[PDB]
Formats: C-alpha cells, structure tokens, sequence
C-alpha cells in the first residue's frame, strides 16, 4: 500500500502479518470456493505488485490451481504488449518508462519504479492492472474446481427448498458465463428440477415470481 | 470509510481484515437470528458502497438469503429511479453528477465518484442510502428464517416462566409487523398462553404490571 | 467515543469490534453475575447514546432482561420528561435544542445532534446520563439472577471457611440494599450463620474483628 | 493514562478491553500467586484511581480477597486522613482542593478532578498513592493464599534438588517478612531440610556457596 | 525497520513481537517446505541486519538448517570480501566506512552503524544485502528437505490427475535448477509419467496444450 | 521503550501487555532452552531497567533460575561498583548523578532518573548495561538446563544422519565454551561419534568438508 511521508516522499508501508495469516487460511479452508475472489479483493486494496506476487507465492498448497493462474498471468502479459507497443525513443524530459507485461508483474521491475508509477500524475495503475489480471486467472480456477455443471442439480425426495435454492445458487455463482443465461437458468430450472410435489405447488404459483414468493410457497410443504 | 489525508485528498482506508472475518464468522455461526442486523450497522460504519458490497460478497454460505437480498436491492434501487429524475442537460459549472439507483450500488460506479460524493457540500450520503437497502432486505431475511410465528408459542407444563418470557420475546423481535400490535401481543398473549397455573398466578396480579412484576411474581412458582 | 479531527470539526469514532465482541462474550457467558456492571461501565468510556444501543440491541441471548432494561430506559426517560420541561419558543441565536427524554436515547436523535449536545459548552453530557440509566436498570437485572436471598446462606458441615465467606460476599453484591444493612449484615450474620465449630471460634474472637482476623483464625481449623 | 490532546487539553484514554481482559484472567488461571502483584504494576502504569476501581471491580470471583483488600484501603485511607489535616479556609487564587483519602480512590471524586490533581505542577501522584495501598493490601492477600509455612519445606525421598530449591524459594517469595531474616532462610535452611544424601553432600561443600554452586553439586546425585 | 522521527533522527523501530511469533510458528510447522521463502521475504521488509539476526536466532528447531545457512552467510560474506577491497586510508571529511563482509551482518556493527549506513545518499542497503545471502542459503535447506527428486513422480494407479498435477508442480517447485529445464520438465515429463490410460488421453491431445486444457481433459477421466 | 513527546518532554511508553504474555508463554513452554536469550534480547529492545524487571518478575515459575540470575545481577553490580568509583563531591552545575550499581538496576533508581540518565548527551545506556547483565545470568541459566555434556552425544545405530545433526548442534548451543573450542568439536567428534556405517562413509568423503557434503552424503544411507 501506499502512503504519505511525514516530509513526503511517497513511501511504501509493508503489508501486514495478518493480512497475509488470514489470506493463507482462507486459501487452505476453503478450497476454492467462489468467495476467494472478493476476499482477494478485500486484502489486497491499493496493494503493489510486489505484495499481489507475495500474497500468490505464500501460498503453498494447490500448486496446479497456482500454476495456472500464472500461465493466465503470462497470456495477459503477452496480450498487454501487443495493444500498446515500445515507445523507441530515448527518455523524455523529467519521464519515466512505460510499463511491458512483465513490468506489470514483479518480475521485471523494482519496488521504487512501482512506487513512482502509480503516485505520478497522470497515474498509471499498475497495482489495479495486475489485480484484475490475477481476478480473471482466479475466476478459471473457481470455474474448475467446482464439481457440478449447472445443468445437473435437482432437488431429492425428502429435502427442504431452503438447501436446492442455496445448492442452485450456489452452483450459479460458480458457473459464470453471462447475466442473460444466469438469469434465463434462474426463471427456467430452479422450477423445473424440483420435486414433483414442489414442482406441483411451484407451477400452481406461476410464472413472475420473485424468489421470496417461491422461498415462502414452498416452506415446509414437501416434508 | 471516509478519512482526510495530511495535505488533503479526502482519501479512503480499505476496509480492515478484522472485521470482514468477524462479520463471516457472525454470519456463519449465528445464522440469521436477529443480531445481525445491530451487527451490521456497527460493523459497518460510515463505509462506502464498496465496502458494503465487499462485506455482502465475502460470505459464501446462505446463498438463497443473499440473492433475495440482492433482488431487495435491486427493487429498491428501481423505485430510487422513479422518485428523483434525470436532469436532462449538460455537466453544471464545477458540479457532479447525480446518484442514480445503481451508481447507490457498487455496480455502475468507481471508487472515487462514491468519495466525491459524500463528501462535497451539501452530501449525497450514498453509504447511508445504500445502508438503509441492506437493512431493509436483512429483514425479510431475519423474517423469513424464524421457526415459529408468534401465535404459537406457549410454555410447557414444568418450565420456568424465564424461559418463557425468553422465547416469547426472541419471537417477538423476530416478527416485525409495527409498535402498536408488538404493544398489543406483549400485553395480551403472555398472559394467556403460559401455564394453567402461571395462567391463574398471572391473573392474581392483574393488568397493567411491569415486565420485572411478572418475572418475580412467578419465580419458584411452577416448579 | 468522541475523537478529534486535524482540521477539528467535532467528529466521532466508531466503536471497534473488538469491545462489540467483548461485550457479547462477556454477557453470554457470564449471565448476569455482578461484575457485568463494571464491564458495562468500562467498555462504554464516553460511547455516544447510539454506540450504548449498538452494544444492547448487540445481544441476542437473555431478552427478557434486555426488555427490562428497555422498560427501565422508558421509565427513567419519562421522569426525565417532567424534571425540565419544554423551553415553549422558538430557536434562541445560535443554540441547538434542549435535550428530551427520548432525545437522550438514541430512538429520536442523529448522531450529529448528539455529536452536538455533548461537545457544546457547556456541556449536556447526554452520553453519561444514559449511562446511568443503563447502568440503573442493569441493577435490577443483576438483582433477579442471583438464586438465593443472602438471608438464607450457612456454611455446609465439612467445607472451608474461605468458600463461605466468597459465597457470602458474592451474595452480598448480588444483594444490592444500602450501605449500612450490608455493613450490618457484615457484621452480624458472617458469624450467626457458620458452622457449630466455627460459630465457637468466631465466639472466641468476640466482636469488632477485621475480615482478615476472621479468615486466618478458621485456617485450618474445622477439616 | 495520562494523553496529551492536540490542542492540549490533558485528556484521559480509557483502558483498553485488552488489558482488563488479561488482568481478569491473569486474576483467574493463576489464582492468587505472586506473580499477581508484578503484573498488576504492569498493567496499570500511570493509570488513573478509576482505572484501578475498574480493574478491581471487574473481577467477580475471589470475593473474599477483593473485601480484604478494600478494608485494607480503607485502613490505609484512614491513616491517610490523619497525616494530612484539612486546610480549614476558603479557596486559594487558583488553586484546586487537597486531595482527601476517599478523594485518592474514586469515590468521592470526579474523574476531572483527578486528571487535574495529577498535571498540575506540582504533581500531587493520586494514582501512585492508590497504587501502593492497593499493593499493600495485595502483599497480606498473597501471603494468606500460600498454602504452607515456610518451616515446612522439606524435600522428599527421591526428588531431584532443583524441585526442592523451586519449592522453597516460591515459598520464600511467598512469605514476605523482611530482607535479613529473608538471607538467613536461605542461608540456614535450604541445607538444613533436604534429604541425608543431599544433606552429606550440601556439608560436604560447606558455608559461603553461591546457589549455583548447590545445584551443580547435586546435579543428578541423590537418584 | 527504518521509521523518520519526529525531530528527525532516522531512527529504528523494533520488529513487533507478532512479526518473531508468526516466522517461529511458520518455521515449525511447515518444516522447511518453499512456502518459507516468500514468508521470509514478506516478514522482513526493510529490516536492519540486527532484525534479520533476530529472527534468525528466535528459531530453535532444526539447529542443522540453521547452521548450513550460518555456513553460507560465512561463504558469501568471504566472497563480499574479496569484490570490494579495503579503501586503505583514513577517514574522508564527513564520511562514514565502507561496509566488510562481516559489517554486512550483525556480528561487527553497531545497529547505529547500519542505520546510518541506509539512510545516507546514496545508499548503502546491507539489509537487502544481508537478505539475499539468507535467501540463497534457505534456498538450498529447501533443496535438501525435499524427499523425492524429480524423476522419481509417477501417478499411481486409481488417483486423480489433479493430485499428481499438485505433487508433481511441489516437487517442480522444490527442485530448483533453472527456467528453461524447468520448462522442459513440465512439457514432457508431465506426461511421460502418468497412467497408461491417462497416458492415452495425454497422448490424445498432443503437444502445446496449456495446463488448464490438461486438467479439464482428464477431469474423472480415470476414476 | 522510550517516545518523544509532542511538546517533547521525553517520557517513557508503558510496556506492552502483549509482550509481558509472550515472554511469559514462552518461559513457561519452552523452560529454559538456548531460544530464550535471543527472544529476550528481541522482546526488550531499549526497555528500561523497570521494564527489564517487570519482565523478570512477572515470572512465577523456575524460580531458582530466577534466584541464580538475581545473585549474578547483584555480582555484577558488586563488580560494578569497583570499576566506577565515587567521584566525591557536590554536584556540578547542572548536572545528574552517576550511575551506581543499584542504580543500574531498579531498586534505587525512580523512573524519572533513569528517564534522564538515557537522554542526556552523551548517553549513559543504563538500560543497556543491565540487559547485558541479565544475559550473562541467562547464559549459565541455559548452561545449567541441558541435560547432556558435548561428549556424550552418540548417534544410533537406527536413526538417520539429520536428527543426529540437531541434537549435536543444539547441544552445541546449550554448552557455550569459546569460538575455537567449538569449531574443534565441530570438526572432529561429529564424525568421530557416528554409526559405524555412518563412520566408514565419513572417512571416505575425509576432511576439509562444509555440513552440507555431510549432510548431502549420509541422505538414506544408512536406514
């Protein structure tokens, strides 16, 4: 993160302790369930490359999930330096370089040309380019490690509304693929994979129905 | 939160570690029993709609709870639409723009348009606002997962009155309908839903007697 | 609590989970045992009326102790209501309003009225005053809880003296009378309540005996 | 404790949930051993006499010590009456009262009082004063709980020499008399009490021996 | 750390006791794995060589680790030796020494001596220095812990690729020799190794196929 | 710990409850290991010598080592006294006294004289001066608690060459002589006390060789 000097010099604290405790035993507990993503959003605000790549190489438990994340992290790098080329020039009066791929990571660049990138007015946000890089290459590794299509799920005999919704839902957010078919799964299969009693009183209800409406319908009818 | 920087910026500290793991551990642990809400609205004080989405997001239990509080956001958001129309006209000199139902949200609006925003004079409390939604959909939810509606509820044969007087007004906090029919179930139920022999004690005393009368009156007397 | 600004615009801290969590702890596992009172008196140093209510309205355990506590606050507001009365004008230059019962708690008042109340010289100590009403009805509740009356307390026939005085002090702060009945209640049943050995030893001291003479003289002495 | 304002205005911070939280389990775990008496000189560094009440209040266990110990206050306020009489005349140009003995506690005495009585120059210390009568009172506290004399520590059979110097020197700390008679313990006893082994060996040495010097001599002989 | 002071001093700040526990804990539990290394280089950013020393020393499990890496620090600061010889001559005007092998640590220098050594222009940073040789020497305590060398990982029988793509990727990590071995590795050893039948989808594929392809191809392919 | 004032007066920061915990936790789980020097010279970085003895006394459990230490502090102090005599004489214009022995420690010291005796230039680190002391003391306490001399140590006949390494290396550490006495064991007993397998494996790779040749060379043979 950054802050201010007391003089003023644009100064870069280290990330805590415990952010990186807590990070690392959200990794390990929970898998890779959907909310690794805004819990990696929530840790790492404003933070340098430098801290994204501690926070990623603390980790030491699903190396495949981490290997691939890196491997999208490198096709975003080589797609970052086809879009804007080399400047091929010498260095302009009182301006720094322009960041490559690699300058985006922590690889190819030093913790002070970090430092005066994103503190430099225009600011080029360096620390929000490589989290939304590392953002999409998590939202694979969610994608995968969740073990059911959504087109699979249907509620058992003897189990209450309350568990399907939270199941299909939860299955939902696993398996982004746009807001349209999220929406059109929602209005189509959470009443058509049910069970034929909750399929008779969810039909008997209709169509427009808002989930509060479908959630009280069903309530304790079916047990 | 909203914090002024040494020189000045009006500059925003991400929101702590610390209190994320302990609103997923309430959330986790006490399902949703009343609490959450007095809890939410401490947890959460003076955040930006950013920290609001990030602590509603940061959960991945009670899925189905989180989707209709969603779709309680979004119909809130709808009638914030209608209330307060568009301006229709060019940007005014040195002015903002307007808040409209989803820029309240996290959704269609960055960081630093919802730090502009609360903190120009006069204040556009978009936090507030947004504040006021969530509340509005953790009810429903707190209503919906209560087990039992407040007219059935009645204290066993060997039970003392505490507990009775406990479970009666935990329902009653659950069961939000208006001030006057909470008046009306506290001075009338209570009395004529316990044992026949608290039944007989309670009429002994009368009307218009104190919680505290009630509770000592029948201390030991039913055992 | 109160905490100033750089530039200095009166403003307020939100209270930190920590003494939220505290707090809660604290009541859930120590019920209603005496020494809440000074937990209570020392978790809420300078707390706003709106942070006192976030730490009551934060339990989700004994609620008919927390509906006492309310009728207590209502009570005590109501005679707050008639002690001053209503000033029948219109607004004084530059005063702000007199603080009513209602005013005092949280249920009609902003923060940023409280804010006011309580930093204006001289001051309103609106925080204190609700304090004290808190703490007043958190006697009564402290009062029901403990299961014995201290006039009902002997000493067992094979068990120390140490164990009894510690129950017979801990009843005696549960036995909130006056001062001078417990002084007497010290001073006359410590001794005409005890074992038939330790009644003879207590005998052989004789009156006008500090607690310490009394403990170091049964020390050993009835095994 | 004592912290300056930004402006400056001689403020006090309350203590933090932290410390009360360790002093009520240190107070707790460790019953009352003598280590109680350092740690409370630690915890309660420059604090003020209501931050002494709180930390004395806010136990609820050991009832009968917490009397000892506020008769001993008493007591020791009492005598403090005496040394100091009343000034017997009106008030002095800008000039603040003298403190009484109730005034050293927080009984009879507000809490602006006593952050005035303890910054201004020069510096009457109330919660030194408070500190050291408390402590006093603490030091019989601790001696009654030890649960033997001191001429009654002999080592066993066959039990190794570093046991039996633990044992005694507890019991020595525990058993405060004074400094010579203290060395004189150590000097005439710690060889006069042990096992004939260890007593051959111990004479085999002879007077004048540092304690380490006793340990390695019987390190591993008497097995 | 280096910390500015108020007046201006360069001062040094002392590494909180959270920051010894949590490296103490993590080199305990997880042994010697790789996680280690980033731990190491997270924990200690901007430290003097006295902090490093420190935590170095607070450790008191593996001494034989331990003393491997003193081994290298020796090695490495023998070869700093040799690089930048003595300056042989007497002290310039307003000039401080130049940095021995020796000085780089904490064994011969005064912790003043280093804070003046890293906050003079331009600087001298022998924290980072002295971090590199720590680095260099974990690197290869993490080599030897590793109890299987690289071509030594074959896939059992019934087992998911997932597991051995974990194993494999650990041990890949472990085995640190170069990039382009490393690349060669993972592009035909991956492979060349596994069930025959995974072998056959494998093999189905063909060659440039990225990590996620191979995953998402044998996905319960094999069960 | 000492900290500047705003207005500057140079007063001293009250010891932290968190460091007190830990270093009591750790001398009580870990006794009296070689881990406890270093923690100790880390827990009390510029601590004065009244947060040095609040350390010390906080204690309550070796309390022979507690004794031992005590009598090498005053010895050191005796010779304190010697070294440093009495300059005999007034006080000279503005001026403080000199550091006696007792004064180091604190027994007859105030807080405030040694608050002086650390600021004033040029600085007399009385604090310093006693954590050397107490290392000293420290250092024999370790000394006394290994229960192994260094020439007693022999590896198994079943028990690989690692663990044989950590043991003789701790020991090693316990049994602190001199520099060239340490390299002289390392070099000569730790091969010269292996398995005999061991021993013939050592001999073939001979002399002149770093731990790691050792360690790298015994990896499985052996078992």
């Amino acid at each position: 993160p950054i802050v201010q000097n007391l003089q003023g010099q644009m100064v870069h604290q280290a990330i805590s302790p415990r952010t990186l405790n807590a990070w690392v035993k959200v990794v390990e507990e929970k898998a890779f369930s959907p909310e690794v993503i805004p819990m990696f959003s929530a840790l790492s605000e404003g933070a340098t490359p430098q801290d994204l790549n501690t926070m990623l190489n603390t980790v030491g438990g699903h190396q495949a999930a981490m290997q691939m994340l890196k491997e999208t992290i490198n096709e975003e790098a080589a797609e970052w330096d086809r879009l804007h080329p080399v400047h091929a020039g010498p260095i302009a009066p009182g301006q720094m370089r322009e960041p490559r791929g690699s300058d985006i990571a922590g690889t190819t660049s030093t913790l002070q040309e970090q430092i005066g990138w994103m503190t430099h007015n225009p600011p080029i946000p360096v620390g929000e380019i490589y989290k939304r890089w590392i953002i999409l290459g998590l939202n694979k590794i969610v994608r995968m490690y969740s073990p059911t299509s959504i087109l699979d799920i249907r509620q058992g005999p003897a189990e209450p509304f309350r568990d399907y919704v939270d199941r299909f839902y939860k299955t939902l957010r696993a398996e982004q693929a746009s807001q349209e078919v999220k929406n059109w799964m929602t209005e189509t299969l959470l009443v058509q994979n049910a069970n034929p009693d909750c399929k008779t009183i969810l039909k008997a209800l209709g169509p427009g129905a808002t989930l509060e409406e479908m959630m009280t319908a069903c309530q304790g009818v079916g047990g």
